[PDB]
C-alpha cells in the first residue's frame, strides 16, 4: 500500500505515463504524500508532464493538495510556465486562489516569473487580481516592478 | 536502509532531536532523500530546529544538498527568516551563493523576505551581492522594487 504510492510518486516524477497508468490500474493511492507532503500532481505539474497530469486527475488526484510549504500543483505549473497544465488542472477544479506559507496565489507566481499568458489564464479563470501577498504586493504591482506594464493594464481588469 | 532513512526523514521534520541521534547512531543516511530530493537537513532548516541542524551537519550532512528546485537548505533558512540555522549552515560550509531553479541566491530571498540581519549576515559571509536572478534582478533592486531604503543602501555601492 505505501509500496505501490511510492512506486506512483517516482513514476510521477520521472515522467513514465505508461507506468502510471499500469499502477493506477493496480490501485495505487493517487494521493500518497511524501515527507515534503508532495503527491503525485505536484511532480507531475512542476516538471510539466501534461498527460499524466491529466491521468492523475481522471483518478481522482486532489487538485488542491498543498505540500508542506501551502504549495499546490497550480502554484508549481504557473510557476514553471506550464500553460497547458495550469489549464488542465483549472478545468479541473483547481483552487485559482490557493495561497502559499507567504500568502502567494497562483497570479504573484506567474506575475513575478513574467508568465503573460498564464497571468491572462488565471485571470479568466477568476483569479483575485486584489489579492495582496504578506507584504501587501499585488500582481499589477509586481508587473510594474518587471517593467510588464502591458500585463499590468489587463490585470486592473477595467 | 528505505525505512531508516524515512524515519530520519520524519524525525527531522517532525523536531525529534534524541530520535536523530539514535537513528543516526543505528546507521541511517544522514543524505537520505525524499520524491522532492528533500533531505533531512532540509526539513529542519525549513522547521527552524537549530539542534538538529547541527546533529545532522556533526554526522556528515551534504550542507549543499539541492532538492529538486535546486533549492538548498540555507535557501529555506534564509528565507524563513531562521537566523541562527543560516549562521550554522555557513559556518559548516554552506555556499552562500547557490542557486535554485529561478536563479535566486539565498541573498535575493532574504532581500524580498525583507530580512535585514539575514542580508547582513550574508553580505559577511561573501554573498556575491552583484548576483542576478534569472530575471534579471539584484537584492538591490529587489529592496527597491520593496520600497526598503534601508536595504537597498545596505547594498548600494
Amino acid at each position: 500500500h505505501s509500496d505501490l504510492g511510492k512506486k506512483l510518486l517516482k513514476a510521477a516524477r520521472a515522467g513514465q505515463k505508461d507506468e502510471v497508468r499500469i499502477l493506477m490500474a493496480n490501485g495505487a493511492d493517487v494521493n500518497a504524500t511524501d515527507i515534503w507532503d508532495a503527491t503525485p500532481l505536484h511532480l507531475a505539474a512542476l516538471i510539466g508532464h501534461a498527460e499524466i497530469v491529466a491521468v492523475l486527475l481522471e483518478n481522482g488526484a486532489d487538485v488542491n493538495a498543498s505540500d508542506i510549504t501551502g504549495t499546490t500543483p497550480l502554484h508549481l505549473a504557473a510557476t514553471m510556465g506550464h500553460d497547458e497544465i495550469v489549464l488542465i488542472l483549472l478545468l479541473k477544479g483547481a483552487d485559482v486562489n490557493a495561497y502559499d506559507l507567504n500568502g502567494a496565489t497562483p497570479l504573484h507566481l506567474a506575475a513575478r516569473m513574467g508568465h503573460k499568458r498564464i497571468v491572462l489564464v488565471l485571470i479568466l479563470a477568476g483569479a483575485d487580481v486584489n489579492a495582496q501577498d504578506k507584504f501587501g504586493k499585488t500582481a499589477f504591482d509586481i508587473s510594474i516592478d518587471n517593467g510588464n506594464e502591458d500585463l499590468a493594464k489587463i490585470l486592473q481588469k477595467q
